[PDB]
């Protein structure tokens, strides 16, 4: 970009390539994305003209919005490490409870905002949340499904990480609602804690099935309207539940009773970011600051 020294590639996006990259001028140290065609979409830009404004501690800031070219670029805050990379250079100690805590409680604000403003992130995973030296960790990468779209990779031969993805969604609910995201942080929880993603679903109906194997075939007992979804078979097997003292060992019982509710299958029995933030898990919440190798 003739305004900007790519310092280097960062990412392959959903959307694009992301590059780190410096300002000529301001000397700013920036990630630039290049979304990706033949004109581009209005009511995206729009949307994401509305992201801009979304700014919060927790929300990786969104600085600039280029369209030029038949190509979109997105200029955000730099952050140096994202959370998958450090969930793997934590994994033979693992990181400690406090700093899964605080990271925890800082999406969940993160999160708090972004639903509060009616605004839905759609693809949370580990890759996505992005930490610094002080402390902090940000949401990054806003899914946007309801801007631009989700295409079937992320605009080039690259496996879409499922893993993350609310029951709802592999049911084929068509609309998302808040809770697609608390679920998905459900999942990065568990995942920093044990040092194993909970549910690495290499296919959609594998993804589900793990899902259905950890925390039983869900009916419509505990998901009134579940047999009625648009990709619900019910030829599904029936797995039972299993027990949850299994599922996220050690934890304490405040973390797996939280944990619990971010993973209920009835997107409207599943807690709010909000109500989250007031559960007992938190009460000691501190702080602390991440050993991070740049
Ligand atoms: C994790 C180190 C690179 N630094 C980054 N810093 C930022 N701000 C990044 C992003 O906003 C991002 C992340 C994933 C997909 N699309 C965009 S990436």
């Amino acid at each position: 970009m003739e305004n900007f020294q790519k310092v280097e590639k960062i990412g392959e996006g959903t959307y694009g390539v992301v590059y780190k990259a410096r300002n000529k001028l301001t000397g700013e140290v920036v990630a630039l994305k290049k979304i990706r065609t033949e004109g581009v979409p209005s009511t995206a830009i729009r949307e994401i003209s509305l992201l801009k404004e979304l700014n919060h501690p927790n929300i990786v800031k969104l600085l600039d919005v280029i369209h030029t070219e038949n190509k979109l670029y997105l200029v955000f805050e730099f952050l140096h490490q994202d959370l998958k990379k450090f969930m793997d250079a934590s994994a033979l100690t693992g990181i400690p409870l406090p700093l899964i805590k605080s990271y925890l409680f800082q999406l969940l604000q993160g999160l708090a905002f972004c639903h509060s403003h009616r605004v839905l992130h759609r693809d949370l995973k580990p890759q996505n949340l992005l930490i610094n030296t002080e402390g902090a960790i940000k949401l990054a990468d806003f899914g946007l499904a309801r801007a631009f779209g989700v295409p079937v990779r992320t605009y080039t031969h690259e496996v879409v990480t499922l893993w993350y993805r609310a029951p709802e969604i592999l049911l084929g609910c068509k609309y998302y609602s808040t809770a697609v995201d608390i679920w998905s942080l459900g999942c990065i929880f568990a995942e920093m804690v044990t040092r194993r993603a909970l549910f690495p679903g290499d296919s959609e109906i594998d993804q589900l099935f793990r899902i259905f194997r950890t925390l039983g075939t869900p009916d419509e007992v505990v998901w009134p309207g579940v047999t009625s979804m648009p990709d619900y078979k019910p030829s599904f097997p029936k797995w039972a539940r299993q027990d949850f003292s299994k599922v996220v060992p050690p934890l304490d019982e405040d973390g797996r009773s939280l944990l619990s509710q971010m993973l209920h299958y009835d997107p409207n029995k599943r807690i709010s970011a909000k109500a989250a933030l007031a559960h007992p898990f938190f009460q000691d919440v501190t702080k602390p600051v991440p050993h991070l190798r740049l």
